[PDB]
């Protein structure tokens, strides 16, 4: 069991019992924080890139260009280093020193569009980039990439199968792209053929998925729940397996993060915090007292020192 | 597989080959950010618990006490949230305004000494502490309580042989409390009978280990290679079971570190770097280049983006 490089690592996270939510432990949080480059978004970056391998998209001289500087960003960037391929991240300049620092010391070309024109700004000037020369340059787009659910389906939704012996009633997961919750959810409903509960975590603030699935407007917000509530439904999100939405505002999923950090001992991040207010809410509804929740926590509290979170 | 606390998930860390140091692979990783406190300290912070509990010092209304604000604060500080204890930390006034935010953020009673003082100021205000009603607090002094290298022997070690499926030939572990080459070395040599070479690392600024072994004047130094280089032999190194001392430069550790990032997309802290080009040396040198070594990592990235490595 050694990887041949960091990429291989990837996963085999561990299921932690909570003591101060749901009823009688029926929560269990998944860590994913525990990860090559310490998030859930390490799988997709693996599976993203060696997927543009077998297909022949990204070989050896091919550059990759995403326009993201999150979890997703990080992601690359370990990936990249570890297999040999340089990486452009687009972003606008107001971007954290803190981040840049990070990204720059994982050896990212960083790629700082007008400040003003924020991440608009920055998609574009990846298709740009990737315009200027289509023979050099690949974007793997995670919103709409298959690689990225699939990672899911093949890994974490397998993971929190064997972990539980198969007891797993509920999976609760914040939607960014929707990977994680669309490639979990078919391997259990669909692999191991068991009828769970799938339940999409999004903001209060920009509840998007929730206003979509009523036939309301879509009426996208700002919110601190980084991560996840991206304003839009994502290509990722298979809206067919998932069965109930829940939405938690801001502080609620600070107070929740804080929460996991000084009762549960885990290091979370904001995201995971929204994640496990939405399931405390279905752990303490007597249809689901019965029931086994796991949760996702994508990632980290020390990514979060510079926000809010502190 | 689902753990009654976050305390009970330390360990089963990955083994990742380098492909930019070494010789043909010889040079494989142990990566110990990979932990519920992000650092190999979990482990420690874990078991000094666990045994403090088992032998009766430790109960419920007891209080614990200990003077740092390293890996082994943090590393305590999610064992004692994990299991209801409440912790106070000891620590100078002027430490880091970051690290204050993570260890309240973790739930810890912060307590800043005089500055000036330093950190003698904080272990006096430790003793202090429990003098002043010594049936309520617990020091449980990780420099020199056999609990910190017996988790090494127990899990690190066996994780490191199970993983090589027995063919480590070397193990190079930087010393800070000494428990991780204590405890791996302990396990390999004795419990699975293989004679090993197992190199301790320490700060060419500090080496007081090589100093000692030498039979030369003891010349501590300040240096940043922050986890190692104590400035004095603790109880918890075992000498008997080292057979080498390797000396690295702050400059050289940080380099290294920035190259695990860069180059391996391995998210190692300080004294990564530093471990990784003791490693190198070897590796490169005949008599080892066809010899498997294993090298400790003792933390993640993200815990230095304060400091120098960026």
């Amino acid at each position: 069991a050694i990887y041949a490089d960091n990429s291989y690592s990837i996963g085999n996270t561990p299921l932690v019992r909570l003591k101060h939510f749901g009823h009688n432990g029926n929560v269990v949080v998944k860590i994913e924080g525990r990860n090559p480059s310490y998030s859930v978004k390490c799988r997709i970056g693996a599976n993203m890139v060696w997927q543009a391998e077998k297909d022949g998209t990204l070989t050896k001289g091919k550059e990759i260009v995403e326009p993201t500087s999150g979890n997703t960003g990080i992601a690359l960037a370990y990936v990249a280093a570890a297999r040999g391929y340089k990486l452009t991240l687009t972003m606008p300049e107001t971007m954290s020193l803190e981040r840049k620092r990070l990204l720059c010391g994982l050896g990212v070309n960083l790629v700082l569009t007008e400040g003003a024109k924020g991440m608009k700004g920055a998609i574009a000037k990846a298709e740009e980039i990737v315009a200027s020369d289509p023979s050099r340059y690949v974007m793997l787009k995670q919103f709409e990439n298959p690689a990225n659910p699939q990672i899911h389906r093949e890994t974490t939704g397998p993971e929190i199968w064997k972990d539980t012996d198969g007891k797993v009633d509920v999976v609760v997961a914040g939607v960014g792209t929707g990977g994680s919750i669309t490639g979990i959810s078919r391997a259990i409903k669909l692999d191991f053929g068991k009828q769970i509960t799938s339940v999409a975590v999004e903001p209060v603030e920009s509840p998007v998925i929730s206003q979509t699935l009523a036939g309301e407007e879509v009426k996208p917000g700002p919110h601190k729940i980084q991560g996840i509530g991206a304003g839009f439904i994502p290509k990722n999100l298979d809206l067919s397996i998932i069965d109930r939405v829940e939405t938690v505002d801001s502080d609620t999923a600070l107070a929740t993060a804080r929460r996991l950090m000084a009762e549960e001992g885990i290091l979370a991040g904001i995201s995971s915090g929204a994640a496990v207010a939405a399931a405390d809410r279905l752990a303490k509804l007597p249809e689901f007292a019965d029931k086994l929740i796991v949760v996702i926590l994508p990632s980290a509290s020390e990514r979060y020192l510079s926000t809010a979170l502190f």
